[PDB]
């Protein structure tokens, strides 16, 4: 009965796959194979063929991503091989190190086993692999907001960060069978920050801002013609507006504009002033120039948007229906500037693809 | 038949209305008599009061319109009395005279007589009542593209404009019984302009821009209790966001972001330098900047948002449900930085409220 939803999902999936891959002929031995599978083990196991061109199918249906133009060049870990705690740390570690490459980022996914019966092989309890731990108590506020409960939950299990603003949090995951989670702090060598300086305004160092190298989610499932990969962390390189307008920006972050204005040398006292405008302008403009300065990957919104618009134009060429979701597609800086704004975007949901799952704390 | 659904619209509309204003128990006899002025004659006519109060609902529904807090302060003028071209030019003087009121713009709205049987008594040709000609000719752009098919259509009636960035283009309407519509020249006492300077970059009015003082669309149609209302124009004061990040800065309006980014001395060569976001906020102080000196309303999209939080407010303490449309509603600057960006709204369309109408031209 739900061998029923597997197998036509397998079937959509298999047939679209080695279609795109000119492989057709072997489509309907490849599904005889599955549907036999299917019948006795309750499941099927993809090829690393599949697996790989999933996950790039999977990013490709990102309509909530702007970076979609690189989809084919996914570098994909196949790690379905894990059985321990140790391993699965070391895929993670690995992880980091590898898409990282120094600086020049290479957008990867490690992809670990897959769901049994909605069973978790290997459930990971961190948002991204690198994120900082933010705490409040007694009105007092440090870190990062969006990390206060995961932050409490890592406390409970004997963890204690040093509450410097920029603490990293440690790996955190719990093994099939296991009670509680296990944690490991992450090795400073592997994790690359990068101090924010602005290209022409000294006293910008002052706010002693900085920020980690590279976004690595790892909360969202990977669905795969029916094959539920609940753990599966992935990365691209950030796009400046993600730190510089959000992360270091909202109010319920890092909340720094006030203290931009003051360090670039205007008021903050009127809003007809825009001194929020040019405070998020001159923060921005200051991460790119030290993502630059330093060697790791990024891109400005501009560019992406351009990039953005020559994946509308691959997909239509291909012909495949584009879908996307404009409300994130926009920059939250200058969205009018690019060609985003100024068109409409079916927002279906196509497989494969990503999608929010539960965290098991909150 | 079309007898059924105005009348079913006229309850709807009735029921509420008398209910806002506490004249519930007036419904029952009011419904009566336009029960019975339907049947006879096809249509009903609205009290002064009703007609007033749904102009005012209309603008409460406006989905993507950010000013709604002072949805009950709108000026209603009942133009229904007139019949001659004369008549009509006048009235349209009236408005631009009385909703410009020197500087200290009141919102207002002139209402023509409604349409008959779909068929128009006053059909106005302009998008607003104050707008730049637009001329593309040999390569050649000159003035507001956004106006070059209405100017067009102009030159086919005679009129000729004298090809600056900047002509005002005439009053056009036509009359039911005419072939053509008229058109008036607009008197330039009437109309105020703003030369944009900018609060300390002096070179900022070499690029000799302006705008005019007040946005009246006179393109929709105002719907009431099933009666329709094609020709009803009526103004707010601007967003700064509408003239200095769209009018004046898309590359198919006036397209000025390079050479803002000339006079403000930075380069536009690199999208990394964020030299149109940093040009856009520039522009945009100097609009603020420009309405203000010169002693006309105006807004900035952060005070904007905050009425309009207020606005989401009073609707729930009233108990009224309240709509909005996400992608209009963001500003077009810093849409992260307003809490509209941060929440979501319900796109629902009720009624009264205004609607796009197909121009006769193009
Ligand atoms: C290579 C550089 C990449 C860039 C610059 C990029 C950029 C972005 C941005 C800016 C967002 C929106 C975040 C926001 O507005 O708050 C986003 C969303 C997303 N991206 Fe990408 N991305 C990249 C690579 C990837 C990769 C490798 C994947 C997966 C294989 C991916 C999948 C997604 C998904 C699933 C979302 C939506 C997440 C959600 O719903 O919360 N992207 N991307
Ligand atoms: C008093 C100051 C007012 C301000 C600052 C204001 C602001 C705005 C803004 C910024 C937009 C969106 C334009 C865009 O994003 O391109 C808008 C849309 C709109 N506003 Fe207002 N508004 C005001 C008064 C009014 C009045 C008096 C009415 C009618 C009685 C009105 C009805 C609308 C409508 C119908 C739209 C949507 C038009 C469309 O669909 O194209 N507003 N408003
Ligand atoms: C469940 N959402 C996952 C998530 C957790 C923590 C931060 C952002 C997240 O999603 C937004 C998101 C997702 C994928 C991205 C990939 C690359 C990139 N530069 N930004 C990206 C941003
Ligand atoms: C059919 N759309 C009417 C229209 C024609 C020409 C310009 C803008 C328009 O609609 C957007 C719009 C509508 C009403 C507004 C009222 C006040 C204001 N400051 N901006 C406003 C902007
Ligand atoms: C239809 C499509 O979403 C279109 O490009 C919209 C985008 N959002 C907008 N938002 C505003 N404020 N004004 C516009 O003219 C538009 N155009
Ligand atoms: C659900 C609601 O639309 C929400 O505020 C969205 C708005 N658009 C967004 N757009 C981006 N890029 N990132 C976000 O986190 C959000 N949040
Ligand atoms: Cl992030
Ligand atoms: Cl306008």
């Amino acid at each position: 009965e739900e061998k029923e939803i597997l197998w036509n999902e397998a079937k959509a999936f298999i047939a679209a796959c080695y279609q795109e891959l000119g492989k057709a002929a072997e489509v309907k031995d490849r599904l005889a194979d599955i549907k036999s599978e299917i019948d006795l083990t309750g499941s099927y196991v993809h090829t690393k063929e599949e697996l790989e061109h999933g996950a790039k199918m999977a990013w490709r249906n990102s309509n909530r991503c702007i970076g979609r133009l690189f989809w084919n060049s996914l570098n994909v870990i196949d790690r379905r091989d894990v059985r321990t705690k140790e391993e699965v740390r070391d895929a993670l570690f690995h992880h980091i190190e590898t898409a990282t490459n120094n600086g020049k980022i290479r957008p990867t996914i490690t992809i670990f086993p897959p769901e049994e019966k909605g069973e978790k092989q290997v459930e990971i309890w961190n948002h991204q692999l690198i994120r900082y731990a933010g705490y409040e108590s007694d009105g007092e506020r440090i870190g990062d907001p969006a990390s206060c409960s995961l932050t409490a939950a890592c406390e409970e299990l004997g963890w204690r960060g040093e509450r410097t603003d920029f603490d990293l949090l440690p790996l955190i995951f719990r093994m099939k069978g296991d009670e509680q989670p296990v944690w490991y702090e992450l090795p400073r060598s592997l994790v690359i920050e990068v101090p924010i300086t602005h290209p022409d305004i000294e006293a910008f160092s002052d706010l002693e801002l900085k920020w980690y190298g590279v976004p690595i989610i790892s909360d969202m499932k990977l669905e795969v013609g029916g094959i539920h990969y609940n753990a599966a962390p992935f990365n691209g390189w950030y796009m400046g507006t993600e730190i510089g307008a959000r992360n270091l920006a909202d109010e319920k972050r890092y909340d720094k504009l006030k203290k931009v204005a003051s360090v670039i040398g205007i008021a903050a006292d009127y809003n007809t002033d825009l001194w929020k405008d040019q405070a998020l302008v001159e923060l921005n403009k200051a991460v790119l120039h030290s993502y630059k300065k330093q060697g790791v990957s990024i891109v400005d919104h501009h560019t992406a948007a351009s990039q953005f618009k020559r994946f509308e134009e691959q997909a239509e060429e291909a012909g495949r229906k584009l879908t996307g979701d404009w409300t994130w597609l926009i920059p939250p800086i200058s969205p009018a500037a690019t060609h985003i704004f100024h068109r409409s975007y079916d927002n279906s949901i196509v497989k494969p693809n990503y999608f929010y799952q539960d965290k098991p704390y909150e």
